């Protein structure tokens, strides 16, 4: 047999020392556990680098996107096939970090987006953004707008442009692969087109940055935004009284949200599965593990179906999962850089009138895929 008396856990959430340390203590008091939790910046690069020299006892917790990649070439130990293990979780939060009858980790955070309504000093529309011209027109009359938010990001802005019908990659049983890229479709155009309409007459310019746009809502002269447990985890002074709703409609379709799985997997190759497999299985599946973290946790996030229910208590998660599953999960290849650069260029290509967006970006597909 192989028994030890140490437990290392890597997490980049900034918390969970009381519960993680308190639990392992319990394992120690019975006969063999000492758990440590580190929260560095290179955690991801460090982990695979340390993993390779001589780390051993020590797990890693971070988004699935790079864990996907690292999983392929980086340093994740693609767990083996089980029955009740995968059969005991739910289809959405576990499907985010799931491969063709495979999976290299457990998720613990759902990134998504919901509609928030301003009450006290902000009257919102019933179902269409189309009201902006009208409702914003009224705001203009004084000095404000109905809706304020970012001004150049994918994930969220991407989702809208996705409304009509431009998906990222083509997911087909196997994988998007590469030769099927349908982002730059009539819907991406049509979608960004309606966006261009907004900026075309009211917004006019489009240099409001994340930090600057942040300042805009900071003063609070807008009566509506679309956000969720992903871009704004630590909500700012945005009127205590606010509603929490599902995203709105657009050209007969819902915006495509980017899917986020914050998950801690067991190494690349196989790190003492006996100790980690039992505790994780016997504690994480307890209100002590799952809920001790949760308390440490902030608000939006995840950690196993049962705890999904307890955690679900908050209106955030329910919406967070609803969108997380009905959207696009970041691929699993290094080519993603080709798009971010192409779409950001193309986007800027459409906003200044010097264009060649369809082509620059379309051809981009040709390049990124060929």
């Amino acid at each position: 047999k192989t028994e030890e008396g140490k437990l290392v856990i890597w997490i980049n959430g900034d918390k969970g020392y009381n519960g993680l340390a308190e639990v392992g203590k319990k394992f120690e008091k019975d006969t063999g556990i000492k758990v440590t939790v580190e929260h560095p910046d290179k955690l991801e690069e460090k982990f695979p680098q340390v993993a390779a020299t001589g780390d051993g006892p020590d797990i890693i917790f971070w988004a699935h996107d790079r864990f996907g990649g690292y999983a392929q070439s980086g340093l994740l130990a693609e767990i083996t096939p089980d029955k009740a293990f995968q059969d005991k979780l739910y289809p959405f939060t576990w499907d985010a970090v799931r491969y063709n009858g495979k999976l290299i980790a457990y998720p613990i955070a759902v990134e998504a987006l919901s509609l928030i309504y301003n009450k006290d000093l902000l009257p919102n529309p019933p179902k269409t953004w189309e009201e902006i011209p009208a409702l914003d027109k009224e705001l203009k009359a004084k000095g404000k707008s109905a809706l304020m938010f970012n001004l150049q990001e994918p994930y969220f802005t991407w989702p809208l442009i996705a409304a009509d019908g431009g998906y990222a990659f083509k997911y087909e049983n196997g994988k998007y692969d590469i030769k099927d890229v349908g982002v730059d479709n009539a819907g991406a155009k049509a979608g960004l087109t309606f966006l261009v309409d907004l900026i075309k007459n009211k917004h006019m310019n489009a240099d409001t940055d994340y930090s600057i746009a942040e300042a805009a809502f900071n003063k609070g002269e807008t009566a509506m935004t679309i956000n969720g447990p992903w871009a704004w985890s630590n909500i700012d002074t945005s009127k205590v009284n606010y509603g929490v709703t599902v995203l709105p409609t657009f050209k007969g379709q819902p915006s495509k949200p980017f899917v986020g799985v914050l998950s801690a997997g067991i190494n690349a190759a196989s790190p003492n599965k006996e100790l980690a497999k039992e505790f994780l299985e016997n504690y994480l599946l307890t209100d002590e593990g799952l809920e001790a973290v949760n308390k440490d946790k902030p608000l939006g996030a995840v950690a196993l179906k049962s705890y999904e229910e307890e955690l679900a208590k908050d209106p955030r998660i329910a919406a967070t999962m609803e969108n997380a599953q009905k959207g696009e999960i970041m691929p699993n290849i290094p080519q993603m850089s080709a798009f971010w650069y192409a779409v950001r260029t193309a986007v800027i290509n459409a906003a200044s009138g010097r264009q060649t967006v369809d082509e620059a970006l379309k051809d981009a597909q040709t390049r990124i895929t060929k």
